[PDB]
C-alpha cells in the first residue's frame, strides 16, 4: 500500500525532502503546509501534490493521510508533532525535536502512549560518510579518541542555508549542537558523561548567542571538541573530524576523506548519497515493517538531556 | 658590543635559533651546550661556535656569556631559567616557562630580584600573520569574537617535529596549549575569566594524555575553542581561525589567509618572515636598550595561572 503524507514547511529543507521522496517507491504526498497559501500552492502545482493548507490541522482532519513530515520552523516543532500523534499518523520531526527538554519529554510520553513511529531528522546517522565510519567500528575496526567539529554559517540576519530569509529565529544550541552530541555518542558507542560549554554576547536584535563552545567526554574516555558560530565569514556548514587508533577521517556532508586529503568512496555504503532520501527510506520502512526507525524519539532523546544540562550551565 | 649568547639544547629548535641568530648584526654565539659532547662539538663546528660543554653550568662560568637562551626539554626550563639569572645572565626559555606553577612563580620571583631580562618563547606573538591580526585590532578595525585552534600530531613516540625521535616526554597542557592560552587573551585584549577542559585516557607507555579539549571565555565576551591531539594521523601543527566582527582570518604558522582561503600579504609586517628570529631580535633589542620585552615572564605569567587551574580541573 502507498503510505500518504502530509508535509509542513516547504521551506528549503520541506523541498529536499519533496525532491528526495519523489525517489522513493510507494509514498505519496497528498497534502502540503505552509504559512502562506499562494506560496504553498506553487510548490505543490509543483510537485502535483493535490492537497493544500495553511494550519497543520487541516491536513490532520484528512483521513487518508498516514504520516507527517515536520519541517517547520523548530519553534513549532514539539507541538505540532503531539497534535500529529493525537491525531493517530506517524511524524517525522526534523532536528531539533524541540528546544526545550519538558516538550521533548512530552513528546516522548505520546508516542509511548502511542505505540506510533516518531523519528526526529538526525541526518548525521544516515549520511553515507558517516555510517562508514560507523560501520568501520561495530566491525571492531576503528575506535574514536577524539571528535574535532565546526558549525559555521554567517548568519547576523535570519536565514537558511541557501541565504534566504527566515521569518523565524535559530538557535546554536538547540539545532545545531544537537547534530554533533547526538552523533558522538552514536558513534562512541558510549554515553556522554561530562559536558561543559560557553557562549559568547547575546545579539541586541536576534536575542540568540552568536558564538558557542561545547566539550563533551563519553564513558569509555572519548572526548569532543564542537565550535559553533553564526559569524563565519567563509565556507558554511559542518567539517567532522575522527580522530582514532587506526585512523584519521574528515567527513563533509556526504563525502569522506582521510587526514591525508585521499577521498574514500562512500558510494557503496547504501542505496543512495542523499541522507535526506536514506532518513525519509528509514521512516517509511519503519512504518511498513511495524519497527522502530534509527533515530527515533526514544534513541536520541538523551542528546536533549545533555542539551538541558548545556542551557543550564550556560544560565 | 657585541652581545654574546650561550644555547643550551642542538635540538630541532636550538638548530631554528641557531639559523635565525646567523642574521642578528651584534649578536654572537659562544657556548653551545648539549646532552652527548660528540653531536654537540659537530653541530657547533658546523655553526663556528667555539666552547662546547655538556653542562650549562659550563656556560654559566664564562664571564664573558652576556645571554642564555634554553631550548633544553621541558622538564629543565624552569631549574635552568633560575640558574641563569642566579649568574647574573639574561635568559630567554622556549614555550613553556615551566610545566608546573609553583616553578614559574619562582623564575619570576628571582627575575624581579634581579630586573634581568627573561624573556620566554612566545612565538605566536611574532609571527608576521598574528601580528597582522594583532595591529588590526590595535587599529581598532578588528574584534575578535571567537578563535577556534587545532594543535595535532603523529606523536605516539617521544618525537620532535622533524619526526626525529626524543630522550624526553612532551605534554598536551603545559607546552601545546600554552600558545594558545597566551595567544588568546593577547589577541582579544582581555583577559582570561573562564576555563574549561577534558582529556582521553593516559598512554600505558608515555603516561601523558593523548587527547585534550579546552574552551576559554575572556572577560569582554570573546571565546575559544582548543582541541589538542598526539593521535592525529595528518598534517601537524597549529591551524588559527579569528572569527571577528569585521572578518575571518586562518593562520598557518607564518602565513595568513581570510576566511576564503585568500592569502594575505604579511611581509609588510615586520623585518624578517622568521617569527623566531623576530623572537629573538625582540630579545636582543630589550637586551641592549634596558627594557622589556615583548613575550616578558610578567606579561605571560597569567597564561600558567589558567593553565594551573584547568590542570587543577582535569584532576
Ligand atoms: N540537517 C538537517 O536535517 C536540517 C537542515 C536544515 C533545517 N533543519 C530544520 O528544518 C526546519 C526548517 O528549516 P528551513 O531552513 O527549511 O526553514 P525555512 O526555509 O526558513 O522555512 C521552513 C518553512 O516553514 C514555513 N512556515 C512558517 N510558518 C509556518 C506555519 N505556521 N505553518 C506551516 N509552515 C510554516 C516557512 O514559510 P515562510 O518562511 O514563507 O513563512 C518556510 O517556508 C528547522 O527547524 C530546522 O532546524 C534540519
Ligand atoms: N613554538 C616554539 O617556539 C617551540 C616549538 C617546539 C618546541 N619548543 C620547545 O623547545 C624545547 C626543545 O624542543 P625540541 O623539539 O627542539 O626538542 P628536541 O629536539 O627533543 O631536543 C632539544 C635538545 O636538547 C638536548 N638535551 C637533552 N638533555 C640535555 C642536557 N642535559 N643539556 C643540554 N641539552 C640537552 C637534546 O639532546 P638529546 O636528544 O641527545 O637528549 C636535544 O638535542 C622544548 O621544551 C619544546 O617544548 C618550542
Amino acid at each position: 500500500k502507498t503510505i500518504k503524507v502530509a508535509l509542513a514547511g516547504a521551506g528549503a529543507f520541506g523541498i529536499k525532502h519533496l525532491d528526495g521522496i519523489k525517489n522513493i517507491d510507494g509514498v505519496e504526498v497528498v497534502s502540503l503546509v505552509g504559512r502562506r497559501f499562494d506560496q504553498t500552492k506553487e510548490v505543490a502545482d509543483k510537485y502535483g501534490i493535490a492537497h493544500v493548507a495553511t494550519d497543520l490541522a487541516e491536513s490532520l482532519a484528512l483521513p487518508e493521510v498516514d504520516a507527517v513530515i515536520l519541517c517547520t520552523p523548530t519553534q513549532m516543532h514539539a507541538e505540532q508533532a503531539i497534535a500529529c500523534m493525537k491525531a493517530g499518523k506517524h511524524v517525522q520531526v526534523e532536528i531539533p525535536l524541540a528546544d526545550a527538554l519538558k516538550d521533548a519529554q512530552e513528546v516522548a510520553e505520546l508516542q509511548k502512549q502511542t505505540g506510533l513511529v516518531a523519528m526526529v531528522g538526525h541526518t548525521r546517522r544516515f549520511n553515507p560518510s558517516h555510517q562508514w565510519v560507523h560501520k568501520k567500528i561495530e566491525a571492531g575496526e576503528f575506535n574514536i579518541q577524539q571528535m574535532d567539529v565546526q558549525t559555521y554559517f554567517f548568519r547576523r540576519t535570519n536565514m537558511n542555508a541557501l541565504g534566504q530569509a527566515r521569518s523565524w529565529t535559530d538557535h546554536l544550541l538547540w539545532h545545531h549542537a544537537a547534530h554533533t552530541v547526538d552523533l558522538f555518542a552514536y558513534q562512541a558507542g558510549s554515553p556522554i558523561v561530562k559536558a561543559n560549554a560557553v557562549q559568547g554576547p547575546i545579539h541586541k536584535d536576534l536575542g540568540i548567542a552568536m558564538d558557542m563552545s561545547i566539550q563533551l567526554k563519553a564513558a569509555n574516555g572519548a572526548i569532543c571538541t564542537l565550535s559553533l558560530s553564526f559569524n563565519n565569514d567563509g565556507p558554511l556548514g559542518t567539517f567532522f573530524r575522527y580522530i582514532g587508533d587506526t585512523g584519521t577521517y574528515l567527513a563533509r556532508y556526504d563525502d569522506l576523506y582521510t587526514g591525508k586529503d585521499e577521498k574514500i568512496d562512500v558510494s557503496q555504503v547504501d542505496v543512495s548519497m542523499n541522507g535526506i532520501e536514506l532518513q525519509d527510506r528509514e521512516f517509511f520502512a519503519a512504518i511498513r515493517e511495524g519497527r522502530e526507525p534509527n533515530s527515533s524519539v526514544q534513541q536520541v532523546f538523551n542528546c536533549y538531556k545533555v542539551l538541558h544540562d548545556l542551557e543550564q550551565q550556560l544560565n
